[PDB]
């Protein structure tokens, strides 16, 4: 209403939006935690959903198997927290893209949800 639909952008260029506040503990650099990522196309079509495959992305805050948006969200989110990270095709898959599912010049959205720390 007063300005909740705001858009944040880091030095990298990516943009994300807070979905829900976590009701547990916050993650810390060097700590291992398990989170779920929900892929979404520019139209809103879910091309990827680890939640459906029960394959939660578990890693330590500070690794190198994720993107700035992920790290940034991990260094602040808490157990049960929900954060939507939106990254462009230039800072995401690349000018090459995946293939049909996620072509170039197409922004991709990912929903990160903290499961446990």
């Amino acid at each position: 209403g007063p300005g909740s639909m705001t858009v944040v952008t880091t030095e990298s260029g990516l943009k994300y939006e807070d979905l829900t506040e976590g009701s547990g503990a916050e993650a810390r650099a060097g700590q291992t935690v398990s989170v779920h990522y929900t892929g979404w196309l520019t139209d809103g079509q879910k091309f990827d959903s680890s939640k459906d495959r029960n394959d939660p992305f578990a890693f330590v805050l500070g690794g190198g198997m994720v993107i700035k948006g992920w790290d940034e969200g991990v260094q602040g989110m808490k157990v049960g927290g929900v954060r939507r990270l939106t990254i462009p095709p230039q800072l995401g898959y690349g000018a090459r893209g995946a293939g049909g599912v996620i072509p170039p010049n197409a922004t991709l959205v990912f929903e990160v949800e903290l499961l446990d720390v």
